[PDB]
């Protein structure tokens, strides 16, 4: 017997889902990025999708049990993080994980300066195959909303450099010319809103660390964008904010949660708060309604979707 469904949303006078696209570069980062966000419009009923670029072969890990698996070691690393990102994807109500040009294909290229005896790394692509795969993708999903980091990969890493400019190009080839042509509605780069970290991270209190960490300065944090260069938040409800926890503790080598799960710490120990807002810039398409912030509330708006009945 199938279950009973209703469609859930309308796009003018025919019954349409939306589908949202977040393109990472290694296991965690969507967590890390847009976990509130992707939990956010899951529960919601819209369909979201997360590609993930590699397998974050060059990791660090965090214990000693898989201690061994790194690079320099067994590296088997990248094979491991795969059960972390699934069980991280379904905390957020996503069904799988996505990897760009299949699993395995496109190796971590490590945050540089290790040994790199490799002939597959995602840098090192060659941009007719790994546009050619995310194009691919975008043409079966036909995303109405695609996200990924801004053109200075948020941190600096090679590999978000990377995918920032193969997320950009297979957007815009995507439409031009799984088969048939997909113009992306609204592209936007995921971005750390600086105002929204201070006041997060100034409201941790004791028990929401632990004695090692310690909470990030100015220094530690030049790449966090102004309130007026934001374009767009998505602030998610504490059930959002909730799975965001737990998709990041699913990530055990590479993420320690905090005993409140208000804060998390990575190998650097360096202490974040595991905040609901997520912010962004719009980089392609045109934007909805802007609140007195100047800042859209939702990824979809202005694309016509509207509950089913309204
Ligand atoms: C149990 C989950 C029920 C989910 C019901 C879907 C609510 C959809 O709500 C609609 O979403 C659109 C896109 O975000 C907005 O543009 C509309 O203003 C909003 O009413
Ligand atoms: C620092 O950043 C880390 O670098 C590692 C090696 O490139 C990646 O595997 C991790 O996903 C990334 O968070």
């Amino acid at each position: 017997d199938i279950p009973t469904t209703e469609n859930l949303y309308f796009q003018g006078a025919m019954s349409e889902t939306p589908r949202l696209l977040f393109v990472h570069a290694h296991p965690d980062d969507e967590s890390l990025s847009n976990g509130a966000t992707i939990a956010h419009y899951t529960s919601r009923g819209a369909q979201v999708h997360v590609v993930t670029c590699t397998l974050g072969e060059e990791g660090e890990v965090i214990g000693d049990r898989w201690a061994q698996l790194t690079a320099d070691h067994a590296d088997q690393l990248g094979g491991y993080r795969i059960g972390e990102l699934t069980a991280a994807l379904r905390a957020l109500g996503v069904s799988a994980p996505i990897y760009l040009g299949g699993a395995g294909r496109w190796r971590d290229s490590g945050m540089a300066g290790t040994d790199q005896r490799s002939q597959r790394r995602f840098v090192d692509a060659d941009p007719r195959q790994t546009v050619g795969a995310l194009v691919a993708i975008i043409r079966e999903l036909r995303p109405h909303v695609v996200v990924t980091y801004d053109p200075n990969g948020g941190y600096g890493h090679p590999d978000h450099v990377h995918t920032h400019t193969v997320t950009t190009a297979a957007v815009a080839a995507a439409g031009v010319g799984p088969g048939d042509p997909w113009t992306v509605p609204k592209f936007y780069w995921t971005v750390l809103g600086l105002s929204a970290l201070i006041s997060g991270a100034r409201a941790l209190v004791p028990d929401d660390l632990r004695p090692e960490w310690v909470l990030p300065r100015a220094d530690e944090i030049a790449f966090g964008y102004s309130d007026d260069g934001i374009d767009a938040v998505v602030e998610a409800d504490e059930q959002a904010r909730a799975a965001k926890v737990a998709a990041l503790a699913a990530h055990a080598t590479q993420v320690v949660v905090g005993p409140t799960g208000r804060a998390a710490a990575l190998s650097n120990n360096l202490a974040l708060p595991i905040l609901a807002d997520e912010h962004y810039v719009l980089a392609g398409g045109s934007a909805g309604a802007r609140d007195e912030r100047g800042w859209e509330t939702d990824l979809l708006a202005g694309l016509g979707f509207t509950a089913s009945g309204t």
